[PDB]
DNA sequence: CGTACGTGCGTTTAAGCGGTGCTAGAGCTGTCTACGACCAATTGAGCGGCCTCGGCACCGGGATTGTGAAAAAAAAAAGCTGCA
């Protein structure tokens, strides 16, 4: 087992995202690639501050 | 005190109206399946707890910056003399 996060090249955590979506009454259901794609979003706005 | 705006003329222009004519594309129905919820077993990433140790908070003291008053340098602006 390696996590999302390493499939997807990223040190944001693509799973505790994708739960956060599904605990957060934004929708029904969540497309695999979104957790990803926010995730990595998430990240590069960290990264351009920090 | 100067002229940028508001007013009220005429002159020009195209917004709006009503109508026709086409068709892109909105928006629907039905069929199919790939893609996500769901579950359960698994099990590591991430948590709270805790201990070091080096960066930052603080201090004192000297170096630098910056303000401001009053005293120079200079500029300037009037009164005085002669003046072709
Ligand atoms: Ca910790």
């Amino acid at each position: 087992a390696k996590t999302r996060s390493s499939r997807a090249g990223l040190q944001f955590p693509v799973g505790r995202v994708h739960r956060l979506l599904r605990k957060g009454n934004y929708s029904e259901r969540v497309g695999a690639g979104a957790p990803v794609y926010l995730a990595a979003v998430l990240e590069y706005l960290t990264a351009e501050i920090l």
